[PDB]
């Protein structure tokens, strides 16, 4: 039982045997980059679906279509693939696909009825001794994997052979293998909607990735942040409840020959189930004048700076006057420890806010913890939608066992159900979840610009800027929150909680709001920077943060990338480098025949000794244009071309 499907150019194919186990393998042009991988799937019944499998019958077809992407990087997203669907003996399927960058497999369930799935193999065989660029879970004990199942999605890349791995410490997606000579495999999953997520660990095997999930919870209890979180103190033995047929999540090893079509690759979104919503005229993409980054630590104000009304009003007024759409009240507008949404701060009055922000054209976010938003969820949206609050950022689930997972959806659906906002905290990769729901306008899963607040200098925020375009955010949008108007070069930073500085430039900053994705956008500093700021302020407050095209122009992981991205007949382009200084060249040819006008931001000449130093350049460009930008260490550029 031999059986291989190509992609639609013919330099990817996969090799699917079906004999005492179930395997693929992955060939790149002629070279053979995964040997025969093993997958299956256990049940409780004692059935595993992959070990002496009988098929049944098959199915092939070639798909060419347009995928809507709203609230994303393009108005549509190209689906171009060649299908295989392998149909099983008691009522399971897998289904493959060939893309000209990536094979990806899924079981599907067609039983009717209901079992658990006890444990879910599905193995990364490489024929050599790789190098894999991975985030291992933060938290923690080594060989203890309970202890890291609950952790926050949040670390830098550690980059080591597979055979130098930690055999002890679970990595979560994405993460890269690089298989030499310019090939790439970034391993991910997406629809990871009601199914825990994927791990993957060093322990077995030689040069082998294989597969771990968090077991179903027995027994939550609340606690961990101010009685915040629901912590796993006793699991089952399954890791997942099926009851009616369905489409499991898809196992997705993305293979590229340039690291620009890495970071490029749509099939995260492509594989997310399609959306559930009819109505998308309501959500709102946008900005946030950010309280919590910079400690609500205003200057030039006559009251004292907190959780406090006229705090608050100054941000909504800031917000305001530079056409930003929203103010997040951060965690500490509820009374802490309750848990409870509808105990709010004496210091502090929702309705005044609201009302308030909707007379100056400005929403307003309000900040939950998990278990203070689950415990009551529908009750809590209802009655805060109906205040006028725009949305939610929900955080410190910390988990991604079933029935976390199943909670993302379950928010996201009683968000829409209230025409709320959604942004994620505490959480994992996307996964699919903005394709299914597009009000979720953003997800952390990422090591972002909140870690300067209190990371030790060994915290390389520049070097992990040049990481994430090519591996976290290959799985969907990240809410990084970037622009910090200090600015510190080589050698400069601290960490320092109420007066917080990025590593690298002025200009890597305003290049952040191209290169990385992020519908619901945060300016992260402080008012009273922002308006010591006017150019750059100025920038950040007009560039969208949902686009029509994008185009990544060069990159290589971990060292630079440059991204280009389109919005009506105004174009940006975005560029940072690693802590190297680099010449980088600017192909214009994406450009229309109209003559335009380009406004560049590029690092000032001392960059390199003060981070802030910028230089904003005016010049007419078109199509055969060539821009030479230098990028000083750690540095980067903006460019707007109008
Ligand atoms: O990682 C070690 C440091 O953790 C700090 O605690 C942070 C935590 O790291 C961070 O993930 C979390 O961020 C979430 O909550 C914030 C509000 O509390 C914001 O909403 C933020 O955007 C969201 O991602 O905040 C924690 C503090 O609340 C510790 O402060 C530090 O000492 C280190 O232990
Ligand atoms: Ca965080």
């Amino acid at each position: 039982g031999r059986h291989m499907e190509l992609s639609p150019d013919g330099n990817l194919k996969t090799t699917i045997t079906i004999g005492d186990r179930l395997t693929y393998d992955i060939t790149c042009n002629g070279r053979q980059i995964l040997t025969p991988s093993p997958i299956s799937m256990t049940l409780d019944n004692g059935t595993v679906w992959g070990e002496n499998a009988k098929l049944s019958g098959t199915s092939r077809k070639s798909v060419d279509e347009m995928i809507p992407s709203p609230f994303y990087r393009a108005s549509e997203l190209r689906n171009h693939y060649n299908g295989l669907t392998l149909r099983f003996k008691k009522d399971w399927n897998v289904e493959f696909r060939a893309y000209n960058d990536g094979i990806a497999y899924r079981f599907v369930n067609q039983g009717k009825k209901p079992f658990r799935v006890v444990t879910e193999v599905s193995d990364y065989c490489f024929p050599s001794d790789m190098t894999a660029s991975v985030p291992y879970v933060k938290s923690g004990k080594d060989g203890d994997y309970n202890s890291q199942f609950f952790n926050s999605f949040e670390n830098t890349y550690t980059t080591d052979k597979l055979s130098k791995l930690n055999k002890q410490r679970l990595m979560f997606l994405p993460l890269v293998v690089d298989a030499g000579d310019g090939v790439k495999v970034c391993i991910t999953e997406s629809d990871l909607e009601n199914y825990p997520g994927l791990y993957l660990s060093a322990s077995e095997g030689a040069n082998r990735l294989s597969s771990m999930h968090a077991p179903y919870p027995k027994r939550t209890v609340q606690g961990g942040h101010n009685q915040l979180q629901m912590l796993v103190k006793e699991h089952e033995d399954y890791i997942a409840k099926v009851d009616k047929p369905r489409n499991f999540p898809w196992r997705i090893a993305v293979v590229t020959t340039t690291d620009k079509d890495l970071a490029a690759t749509n099939l995260s979104y492509l594989l997310g189930a399609p959306s559930r919503m009819s109505d998308l005229s309501w959500i709102k993409p946008g900005k946030v004048a950010w309280d919590w980054w910079n400690d609500w630590n205003l200057d030039g104000v006559d009251f004292v700076t907190g959780v406090n009304n006229p705090t608050y009003k100054a941000y909504i007024d800031f917000a305001s006057a530079n056409g930003i759409e929203y103010v997040i009240l951060d965690e500490g507008w509820a009374v802490n420890l309750q848990a409870d949404l509808m105990q709010v701060v004496k210091e502090i009055d929702l309705k005044e806010l609201v009302d308030y922000a909707a007379s100056k054209n400005v929403g307003i976010i309000l900040w939950a913890g998990y278990h203070a938003f689950e415990r009551d969820m529908e009750n809590v949206c209802r009655h805060y939608a109906e205040m006028g609050v725009k949305g939610f950022k929900v955080g410190f689930m910390d988990r991604d066992d079933q029935e976390m997972t199943a909670f993302n959806y379950r928010a996201a659906e009683m968000c829409a159900k209230y025409k709320l906002i959604l942004d994620l905290h505490g959480t994992h990769k996307p996964a699919g979840l903005n394709r299914t729901y597009p009000n979720v306008l953003n997800f952390e899963g990422v090591n972002g610009l909140e870690q300067m607040k209190w990371s030790s200098p060994s915290v390389d925020q520049v070097k992990y800027d040049v990481m994430i375009p090519f591996i976290r955010q290959v799985s969907g949008p990240m809410d990084y929150t970037q622009g910090a108007m200090r600015n510190a070069s080589k050698g400069n930073y601290y960490p320092c909680y109420s007066e917080p500085m990025s590593q690298g430039t002025r200009c890597r900053q305003l290049a952040l709001y191209v290169v990385f994705e992020s519908p619901f956008n945060m300016l992260c500093d402080t008012p009273s920077n922002y308006m010591r700021e006017p150019e750059s302020t100025a920038f950040i407050a007009e560039i969208p943060t949902v686009w029509d095209e994008s185009i990544v122009l060069d990159g290589k992981m971990g060292e630079y990338i440059v991204t280009a991205r389109r919005k009506g007949d105004v174009w940006y382009v975005g560029g940072i480098t690693d802590w190297s200084a680099r010449d980088i060249e600017v192909d214009c040819s994406f450009l229309g025949d109209k003559s335009y006008h380009a406004t560049l931001f590029k690092d000032g000449v001392n960059a390199h000794r003060a981070g802030r130093d910028y230089k904003c350049e005016s010049f007419p460009i078109k199509k055969d244009g060539k821009l030479k930008v230098h990028l000083a260490p750690g540095g980067g550029f903006a460019l707007k071309i109008k």
